[PDB]
């Protein structure tokens, strides 16, 4: 399965927030990876959660790098956070 999510970035209006179409069964640490090699900051910093349009402004962390976007049940139109 193939989740289309939005990515938000801190400094980000809700406006301007990007998009990506990504497996739901990746590893946090190849979303990781790949936000690495896109933003040119080190795995090692990025911090990742990610919200539910089902509960509005809660945000879940994705903490554990060995685990799926699936385990986290992050579904199709759920927002990634990404910081660092
Ligand atoms: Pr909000
Ligand atoms: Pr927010
Ligand atoms: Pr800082």
């Amino acid at each position: 399965q193939l989740l289309t999510l939005k990515i938000k970035y801190p400094h980000q209006l809700d406006q301007k927030v990007l998009e990506k179409q990504l497996p739901g069964s990746m590893t946090i640490q190849k979303v990781k990876g790949l936000l690495s090699r896109l933003l040119k900051v080190p795995v090692s910093d990025l911090l990742l959660s990610y919200e539910s349009p089902k509960k509005p402004g809660r945000e879940i962390e994705l903490e554990n790098d060995l685990k799926s976007l699936q385990f986290y049940s992050v579904e199709n139109g759920d927002c990634l956070l990404v910081r660092w």
